[PDB]
């Protein structure tokens, strides 16, 4: 039962129970599902994405600031946080994107357009594609760093 990928947890040393998806690193407090069957997934997607760079990055620089060297640790903080600030409505994805993301693509507030499989980087490729039209992602872990994914077709 449940979408791929999402399983109901718990959390450790708390009891809050909520639904977790393992492709895509999401989490939230409601059921994601409610019968259709044999539908895979989209053959073509449409994204925007919101990155955060590093000092491991391939490319430790960005349009934002020249040298990168926030740790992969304080990227996840900051990853975190720019989540967190969505889910609570204070900001909303593109503006954040557009202010934010190392990626050039900032400048189209985080559009990426659509894509195929074997065309992104395998981790940024799987989460996108278990994406339901407007889902956001958790955080994804790829070589350009770490990226927050919202499937907007």
């Amino acid at each position: 039962k449940l979408p791929p990928g999402w399983e109901k947890r718990m959390s450790r040393s708390s009891g809050r129970v909520y639904y977790f998806n393992h492709i895509t690193n999401a989490a939230q407090w409601e059921r994601p599902s409610g019968g259709k069957n044999g539908q895979g997934e989209p053959a073509r997607v449409r994204c925007s994405h919101l990155l955060v760079k590093h000092s491991q990055s391939r490319r430790p620089s960005s349009w934002r600031q020249e040298k990168i060297t926030r740790t992969k640790e304080e990227a996840l903080e900051l990853i975190n946080g720019y989540i967190q600030k969505i889910k609570s409505g204070e900001e909303d994805f593109e503006s954040l994107a557009s202010q934010f993301s190392d990626c050039s693509s900032a400048k189209a507030r985080g559009d990426l357009g659509a894509f195929s499989r074997g065309q992104m980087q395998k981790p940024f490729e799987d989460a996108s594609f278990a994406l339901r039209t407007g889902e956001m992602s958790g955080p994804v872990f790829t070589d350009s760093g770490i990226h927050i994914i919202l499937r907007t077709e």
